[PDB]
């Protein structure tokens, strides 16, 4: 009932501690490994703790890349520790990490299902939330690669979004080739489909184009069946890619040849209620050349944001929004003049 291990801290003094806690129950078991929910037993406080099989055959730098992290947008890790586990002469990972109750799978779920779309009130604060955390990772040259409403986490009371996963995370180093097959189908950026090995942060945005598109429709925009039908999926909305615009994702894939199907227009992808800001967003983050697509600091200073940077917004429980202008200098470095934009006069 109470398990005690000695664990080393996820930032700061290394000097390891022990840890007891209690409670434990499985939340989750995939591909990820297993993720249980369990108590401290010296706060009280609720945690998840990710367990995953040390396997030589499977590249994955999670540990490597949240030690670095520190950011209100990300789930922190507060200890690891390695232990048994299943196969009985191996050693497993385990990470000790926040624990938070929701997920935006779920919650744009609890709409879609009913017909109804997420509110635009919370599409705007996890959308922007979610830029934010990438343009925190990404300034340390770190690409997710697997942005999708399953790797979201939300508090539904405070709205605080904490991106999740680093799994499939890498710092991308220029020159240095990656592995195409990435990301999960629905949410991969073309330039993955059409096997490039030198693709960028842009990725994530694409990705993150994908999570909007699908809290507005209330459905994933790409439902591809294979990694290639995801292709037919991307062409039967934005329209068949120009020889430039393959050039611009592969340089190895431009005699590529597919039926011409002209784009439909983003104001008919969506319901006629979206508000236009919102597809505006969508249209600059899911275009097939990379380097066209918005920053993640670019996007949080999109006019779509622009209520969250309204003095007088509240969430609609009435409660103040999460923190939302706090950034740092490392959070800026991309663009730093963007600051005045970014943090209204009001804070
Ligand atoms: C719902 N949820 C969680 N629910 C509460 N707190 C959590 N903290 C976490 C810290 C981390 Cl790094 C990961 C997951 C969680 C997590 C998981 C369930 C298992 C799947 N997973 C996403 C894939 C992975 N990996 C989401």
């Amino acid at each position: 009932k109470v398990t005690t291990v000695v664990a080393t801290p996820g930032q700061g003094p290394d000097r390891p501690q022990e840890v007891s806690y209690t409670d434990t129950k499985v939340i989750g078991n995939g591909s990820f490994g297993v993720v249980y929910q369990a108590k401290l037993c010296d706060s009280g406080e609720l945690v998840a703790i990710k367990k995953v099989l040390q396997d030589k055959r499977f590249k994955n730098r999670e540990l490597q890349i949240m030690r670095k992290l520190d950011h209100c947008n990300i789930v922190r890790l507060r200890y690891f520790f390695y232990s048994s586990g299943e196969k009985k002469d191996e050693v497993y990972l385990n990470l000790v990490l926040d624990y938070v109750p929701e997920t935006v799978y779920r919650v744009a779920r609890h709409y879609s299902r009913a017909k109804q779309t997420l509110p635009v009130i919370y599409v705007k604060l996890y959308m922007y939330q979610l830029f934010r955390s990438l343009a925190y990772i990404h300034s340390f040259g770190i690409c997710h690669r697997d942005i999708k409403p399953q790797n979201l986490l939300l508090d539904p009371d405070t709205a605080v979004l904490k991106l999740c996963d680093f799994g499939s995370a890498k710092q991308l180093v220029r020159g240095e080739p990656n592995v195409s097959y990435i990301c999960s189908r629905y949410y991969r950026a073309p330039e993955l489909i059409f096997g490039a090995t030198d693709y960028t942060s842009s990725i994530d945005v694409w990705s993150a184009g994908c999570v909007l598109a699908e809290l507005l429709l209330g459905q994933p925009i790409f439902p591809g069946d294979s990694g290639v039908d995801q292709l037919v999926e991307i062409i039967k909305v934005l329209g068949t890619p120009t020889r430039e615009q393959i050039r611009e994702m592969n340089p190895n894939y431009t005699e590529f040849k597919f039926p011409q199907i002209k784009a439909h227009p983003w104001t008919k992808v969506f319901r006629p209620r979206t508000p236009p800001e919102a597809i505006a967003l969508c249209s600059r983050l899911l275009e097939y050349t990379p380097t066209a697509r918005l920053t993640p600091l670019e996007a949080c200073a999109h006019s779509f944001f622009d209520e969250l940077r309204d003095p007088n917004v509240k969430l609609p429980n009435g409660r103040d929004t999460p923190a939302l202008f706090n950034f740092t200098t490392q959070e800026l470095s991309s663009n730093p003049p963007l600051a005045t934009i970014l943090i209204p006069p009001h804070a």
